[PDB]
């Protein structure tokens, strides 16, 4: 009970900042991800082109 | 006989404040083991993570 209270405190902590790490990696892949967009999309005026 | 009775309950008194000794000893290992348990949950918790 007692011992443990502050343990349990401390994972809720460690949670949140696992929140924040996870955020930063989906905005890394909303960089790669609209190079991709991108690229595939000059691609695609080339077959327009051909 | 007589001599001995005396010296037989003085030996009962005896054994029952062992038992106490022995509960608090319970007890402590109670505290320990506790801690372990938690502790090595949060090891657990860094395996999930990995």
């Amino acid at each position: 009970a007692e011992g443990d209270d502050p343990a349990k405190a401390a994972f809720d902590s460690l949670q949140a900042s696992a929140t924040e790490y996870i955020g930063y990696a989906w905005a890394m892949v909303v960089v790669i991800v609209g190079a991709t967009i991108g690229i595939k999309l000059f691609k695609k005026f080339t077959s327009k082109a051909s």
